[PDB]
């Protein structure tokens, strides 16, 4: 059975006006800005941007890849696909 989301989990993350986007749940660095309550820090592969999202917007990668894991015209997207498949836990600072 599923657990709660935890740092390191791989997802497709959905934001308004964007396709479901390869992403991960990030850690919060010591001394760094925490998310609001019930929100997770989401790191988007390819663009390397962070947003704060709740579970409604988070689709587990394994389950969802056959649907969402296809090339897209949007900037950063196909780079994002490579990252999530090839080095999803790397530092992208």
């Amino acid at each position: 059975m599923p657990h709660a989301f935890k740092p390191g989990d791989l997802v497709f993350a959905k934001m308004k006006g964007y396709p479901h986007w390869p992403a991960r749940i990030d850690d919060i660095a010591d001394g760094a800005v925490k998310p609001p309550p019930n929100k997770y820090p989401i790191f988007f592969f390819g663009t390397h941007e962070t947003a704060f999202l709740g579970p409604k917007d988070l689709f587990p990668y394994d389950k969802s890849k056959d649907k969402y894991g296809k090339p897209n015209k949007r900037k950063g997207f196909n780079e994002g696909l490579w990252e999530i498949q090839n080095n999803p836990h790397a530092s992208y600072s």
